[PDB]
C-alpha cells in the first residue's frame, strides 16, 4: 500500500503545517517551512500540494517578499517534482473578515474580499492549478436579525459572478469549487452541504465555471451520509475537487486523519469514487492531532494515503467477487439501473400489471437480501473472506 | 390571538388523527373520521385540511367504498368551508414500498407507486389541491452497497418527469412539492435536506412545475438552521408549500407543535415568511402527544395557530420599531442589501479604496453592534420592552 | 469465525422477533414463534436467549395460556442447550404507560408497573436468568411541566428499592441492570447515559445489587464514546450485562446488528470487554432491517456473532504484536497505569522536579506518538500487516 | 429587569475578556486589564468575577509581578465590591496539558498539574472563593489506544483524593466542582455528562468534599436537557456553581450569552432553579462573539443578566398563576410526587387494587392534559396570557 505520485494524493500546506492552536490551547508545534513541507510530503509518494494565498505568503508582505516566497516554493516543486493542483483564498483568519468576506455587512469588506480573491486566481493560475477553491467558513450568522440571507444570496451570487466574469476575461482554465461547511466558525453558515451549494450554482450566470468541493468532515457534522452526496454531485456533474479527511459524528470539526472517523464510510466512498472514475486530485484537508510532534505528523499524513489505497483494494475486491456480484442481482441493483418506464407515460397508465393486477402482497414479501450483501462487504472491508 | 380562515392556517388529517403509535407504543386513541376532524378543525379557526390518499380512502378499498368515502369528506368541506389547498400519497406505510416507491430497486414496485401518484392527483385536483407533496420517506437505504445513489436518483428524476408530463397532459394547475427529511425511517434518506431537492430540481425536464414544502423539524434534524434554508427556497423562488411544527434538535422525527422546540428559531421563521410574503397555507405536520387524549389534541392544534399569530405580531412589532430600525443601520444591514460592485469588474479592479488604499485594520474595527440588535430581538419576543 | 455457545452470544426474542413495524411502516414480517426463534438461534451457534414478559407471554393471558407459553418455550430450551440468562419486563408498550411505569404521574400506574415486574421476577428466576434488565423508556418527558423530575427521581428510587427489598425476601441471586437511553419514545428520558444510571443506583437502599445494562447505539444517540463509558462501568465495577448493535451517530435508535454502525467503536469496545476480562453474556438487541425476509433475519443475526468474532481476533493480535506493545511504551501507557503520587501529599509538595524544577517546555517538546499507535490499530483491524 | 449584587451574578475574567481568537481566526478584540472588567461588570450590576490562574497571574510571572497582578485585581475588587466566589486552573492552554493534566500519559505532567492547581488553591482562598472548579478539558483522546480509561480514572480519582487532603490538611472550608464537558479540545473528553461526574464522585475518598459544575452549552452539547440534568443534581445534592450560557444544539461550544440558544430550556432551568432554592453563584460562562467591539461586550454581558431577570418572572408567575396551578393537577404533578407505596411491600402485594383488580384501560384512556399545561407555559414566557 504505498502510494507514488500516480495516485494523486495532495495535501494542503495548512494541514501538516498545523502549528496545533485550537480554541483553548496554543501552539503545540514550530511552523514549518512551505519548502520542507513540499520535500516531506515528495518523500511519502504525494502528487501535489495545495494553498491559501496566506500560508504561502505571509499577510502583508512587500512585492520583493512575495516574489521570494513564491521563488523558493517553486524551486521546491521543481526539485520534487509535486504539482499545485489546486488554491484558494484565506477569507477567514483576519480580523476585517469576522462577518465575512463576500456576504459581509460592509461592502468595502465585500470588495476587499474579491480584490484578494483575485489577486491569488492571479497566482493559482501560474502555479499551474486547475482547480480554484472557495470555503465561505465566515459567510453566516450567530443571531436572526444580524444576516439576511436572501440579501446574502445576492451577494455571494454577485461575487461567484464577477470571479466568474475575471475567469473568462483572461481566458484562464481554472474552475471553481465552492466547498461547503454546516457551521463552525460562524454559527450557522451559508451554503452548509453539498446540496445548498449544488443549488446555489444552478443561480449563477456561468454555472458550467463551477462545482463543489465537499469534505467527508463538513457533511457529516451536518450527520448527513458523504458517500450519498458525493454521489449527487457525480450525478450533476458537479464533483470538481474532493476533501477527505475523518470525523467522529456531530460536533467540532475534528480534521482526523482520513480512515480515522466513519470507517465504512471511507469504504462506500472510495468505492463510489472509484466506480465512477473520478479524476480529480485525493485531497486531504487534515489535521495532525496536537499531540504530534512532526514525526507524528508525517506518519499521520502516510496514513491518509495508507488507508486510501486498503480501502482502494477491499472496494475493488467486493466489487469483482462473484458472490458478491450475485449478491447484487439477488437485491435487484440491477433491476434500480433499469428505466422505471421507458415505454412511457401512456403506456404505463394502460399497464395493468403496475396496478389493477399488480400483486403488491407478492412484491411486499421479496426480501431485499441487504444484510447479506453488507456482510460480504463488511467481510471485504475486514479482510475476512 | 384567534385565527381565523383567512389566516391560511391547515392542517394534515394524520396529524390530528395520529392514534399515538410509536416505534415502541401501541395506540393511545381511537381513530378519528376525517369528517370529525374537518369539523373540529374549522371550529378551531383553520382554513382547511390535507390528505394522503390512504388517510382518506383505506387502502385497498372498492370503487363504492371510495365514492362514499369521497362524498362525506365532500359534505364536510361543504358544511364548514374548509378548503384542501395540498394532498399527496402514502408511499411509505405498505410492506411493498419497504425499499421505496420511486426508488425502489424492484422495477414493478417504481411502475406501482407512480400509478397511486397519479390516481390521487386525479383526486387532489378534484377537491382543489393547488400544490401537490411529495415525501419519499422511503427512498435511501441502511447499508451501502443496498443503494445506487446515482441509479436512484435517475429513476427519482424518471418518476418527476413522467408526473410533470402527466400533470401537462391533462391541463391541471397543480405544482409539486417535493419534501426533504434526512433520515428516518430509512438510515439515511434521499434528498435529505431543502439544497438537496433544490438542486435536485434544476435536472428535471420542466423545473418550473417543482419546489420545495420544507418542515421545521426536518430541517433540524441535521441540525440545519430552518430559517436559513427557507430563505434559501425564497430566493430560488421554490418555496411552493412549508410544514410547521416543532423539534428539539438532532434525533427523532417529534413532531411538537408549533412553537415547540426552538422558539427562537419559530420567531426568525415567522419572521421572514412574513417580510418575505410568503402567500401559501400555513400548514402544520405535527402530533399530538400519545400522552393526550381528544381534549389534548384540540387543545394542540389551537396551540400550532396560536404560537404563529403571537410570534407574528412580535416579529411585526421588532421589524416596525424605531430603535430596532436605527439598530439594524447600525449594523449595516442597509449595507447587505446593496450590490457590491454594480460600478462592474473593470471598475472595482481601478479601484484603489477596494486593495491598495483600503485600511483593513480600521474595517476590522467596526464592531458589528449584533448583540445589541439580538437583545431587542429577544426583548421584543418576551414582551420585555 | 463460527460462534459455538461458549461465546456467549445472546439475542432477545424481540431482536429476531422483530416485524418491521416502525413510525411511519407496517409490519413487513410475519410473527415467529419463540420456539422457532430458540430452534434458529441455537442452530446459529447462539449460547442463549432473553425476553420481555410480554414478549414469551401474550398480555392478558389466562393462567392456562400462560402455562403453555412457558411450556413450550422451556421445551424449546431443552430441546436445544439454550440457556436464559436475562429478563425484563415491557413496561412501554401499552398505553397505560404513556407517561411511564415506575414515574408515571399516576400513582396507580405506578403500582401496577411494580406488580408487573415483580410477576415477571419470579418467571425469570424459574427460567434461570442471573440479570434483571429495567429500560425505563417511558419515563421522562416531552415538555417541561409534565414532569418535576426531583420527584420522578424519588419515585424511581422507591421503585428499585422495593424490587431489591422484594428479590432479597425470596432469597433469589438476581441482580438490576438499569439500561441507559437519551431519548426516543420519550422526548428526554431520565437516567439517559451510563453516567446518569452509575450516579442514580449509589442513592438506592442497596446499590450493590443494581448494575448497568448499556447499549452501544443508545451511547451513540447521545453522541457519547460507548467504549469510554463501558470503561467508566467497568470501573465502578457495575456492567452487569450489555447491549450489543450498530448505529450511525446521532438519530432515531437504528438498532442495526453489531458491527454496523460505527465499526472502530466496535473494534475499541471488543478490545476493551477481552481486556477487562467481561464474564456476562454477549447479549444483542438489533433488529434485522424490515427490507429482510426470514433469511435476512438469520443472516442478520449470524453477522452480529461473526463481526464480534473477527473483531476478537483483531483486537487480541493488535494487542500481542510486540510492535505494538512497543509503540503504546512510546505513547507512555504504562506511565499512565503508575500511581501519579504514592510518595503522598507532602512528598509532592516538597518535590521540586514537579513545579519549581519541572522543564516545562521539554516535557511539551515530547510527542505522544498516538498517530502511529493508532495506525498500527487501523492496519490490525483491516488485515493489512 | 435591572440586576443588582443582591441576584448573585457572575462572570469570568475570561469571558468578557474573550479576544476572539477562535481556530480559523485571530483576535478581533484588544486584551482587557481584569481590573476594568471588575469596574465594567460592577457597574452593570453584576455581584462578583470568577479566574483561571492564568487569567488573572500572566503565565510564567515572577513572584514580584504576581504580587502586584494580585494587588491591583484586589484593589478593585475593594473599589466596586465585587466578590470571587469561584476559582479554577488552567490545564488547558499550555501545551505541556496536550495530553491531560490529572490524567496526562506523563506522570511528570500529572505532577505538575496538581502542584499548578494546588497553588491557585491557596489563591482562591486568599480572595475569598468557597468554590474550586475543574475542567478537565485536556482529560480524553482522539484515538481509542491513546488513553486507556481506568487507568485514567485511577489517575483522575487519585488527582481528586489528594486535592481533598490537601484543602483538609489546611483546614479550608473551599469545595469542589467538577464540570463535564462531551467533547473539545479532545476528540473524546472524560466524565462527559453531569451523570458520569457524579457517578465518579462516588468512588472519591471524601465524596462529601465535590460537586458538578454543570454547563448549559455542554450538555446541549451532547444533545440532552440541561434543566433534567440539574435536576439530577439537585436530587443528589450537588449542584454545588452552575455555568450559564446559550447553545444551538449538537455542534462546538458556542458560549452565547444566557437566553440565547434554546430558550425555552433557560425558562425551564431558571423555573427549576428559583423553586429548588439554589443558592449559590448564577455564573455565566459566555463569550460575547468576536463580531462584537466592546460596547458590544458589555452589552452582551448585560443581556445575560437581563434574560435571568426576565425567565425569573416568567416562572414565578406561572407557577402563581391559579389556571396553571388547577392545570398541574389536571396533569397530575401532585400524584407524581406522592409515594408509590408507603404502605410497604407486603401491603403492595397484597394489593388487588395494583394488579389483579386494577383497570388499565381505563387509566389508559385518561389523558395526561400535558399539551395545555404547556401552551400556558408558553404563554407566561411570551407575555400571552
Ligand atoms: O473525471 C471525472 O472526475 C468525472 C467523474 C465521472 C466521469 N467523469
Ligand atoms: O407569494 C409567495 O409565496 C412568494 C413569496 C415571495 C414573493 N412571492
Ligand atoms: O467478570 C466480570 O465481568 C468483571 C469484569 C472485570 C473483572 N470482573
Ligand atoms: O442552597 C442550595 O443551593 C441547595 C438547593 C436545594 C436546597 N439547598
Ligand atoms: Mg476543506
Ligand atoms: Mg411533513
Ligand atoms: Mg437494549
Ligand atoms: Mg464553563
Ligand atoms: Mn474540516
Ligand atoms: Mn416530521
Ligand atoms: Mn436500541
Ligand atoms: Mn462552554
Amino acid at each position: 500500500y504505498q502510494p507514488t505520485p500516480e495516485d494523486r494524493f495532495t495535501f494542503g500546506l495548512w494541514t501538516v503545517g498545523w502549528q496545533g492552536r485550537d480554541p483553548f490551547g496554543d501552539a503545540t508545534r514550530r511552523a514549518l517551512d512551505p519548502v520542507e513541507s513540499v520535500r516531506r510530503l515528495a518523500e511519502l509518494g504525494a502528487h501535489g500540494v495545495t494553498f491559501h494565498d496566506d500560508d504561502l505568503i505571509p499577510f502583508g508582505s512587500s512585492d520583493s517578499e512575495r516574489e521570494e516566497h513564491v521563488k523558493r516554493f517553486r524551486q521546491a516543486l521543481d526539485d520534487t517534482g509535486m504539482k499545485v493542483p489546486m488554491a484558494t483564498t484565506n477569507l477567514f483568519t483576519h480580523p476585517v473578515f469576522k462577518d465575512g468576506g463576500f456576504t459581509a455587512n460592509d461592502r468595502d469588506v465585500r470588495r476587499y474580499a474579491l480584490r484578494k480573491t483575485i489577486r491569488n486566481i492571479d497566482l493559482a493560475v501560474e502555479l499551474g492549478a486547475e482547480t480554484y477553491v472557495a470555503w465561505g467558513g465566515r459567510e453566516g450568522a450567530e443571531s436572526g436579525g444580524a444576516k439576511d440571507v436572501r440579501d446574502a444570496l445576492d451577494r455571494m451570487k454577485e461575487a461567484f459572478d464577477l470571479l466568474g466574469e475575471y475567469v473568462t476575461s483572461q481566458g484562464y482554465d481554472i474552475r471553481f469549487a465552492i466547498e461547503p461547511k454546516p457551521n463552525e466558525p460562524r454559527g450557522d453558515i451559508l451554503l452548509p452541504t453539498v446540496g445548498h451549494a449544488l443549488a446555489f450554482i444552478e443561480r449563477l450566470e456561468r454555472p458550467e465555471l463551477y462545482g463543489v468541493n465537499p469534505e467527508v468532515g463538513h457533511e457529516q457534522m451536518a450527520g448527513l451520509n458523504f458517500p450519498h452526496g458525493i454521489a449527487q454531485a457525480l450525478w450533476a456533474g458537479k464533483l470538481f475537487h474532493i476533501d477527505l479527511n475523518g470525523q467522529n459524528g456531530i460536533k467540532y470539526d475534528q480534521d482526523l486523519r482520513f480512515g480515522a472517523g466513519d470507517l465504512r464510510a471511507a469504504f462506500w466512498l472510495v468505492d463510489l469514487l472509484e466506480s465512477a472514475g473520478y479524476s480529480g486530485p485525493r485531497h486531504f484537508d487534515f489535521k495532525p492531532p496536537r499531540t504530534e510532534d512532526f514525526d507524528g505528523v508525517w506518519a499521520s499524513a502516510a496514513g491518509c494515503m495508507r488507508n486510501y489505497l486498503i480501502l482502494k483494494e477491499r472496494a475493488a475486491a467486493f466489487r469483482a467477487d462473484p458472490e458478491v456480484q450475485e449478491a447484487l442481482r439477488a437485491s435487484r441493483l440491477d433491476e434500480l439501473a433499469r428505466p422505471t418506464a421507458a415505454d412511457g407515460l401512456q403506456a404505463l397508465l394502460d399497464d395493468r400489471s403496475a396496478f389493477e393486477e399488480f400483486d403488491v402482497d407478492a412484491a411486499a414479501a421479496r426480501g431485499m437480501a441487504f444484510e447479506r450483501l453488507d456482510q460480504l462487504a463488511m467481510d471485504h472491508l475486514l479482510g475476512a473472506r
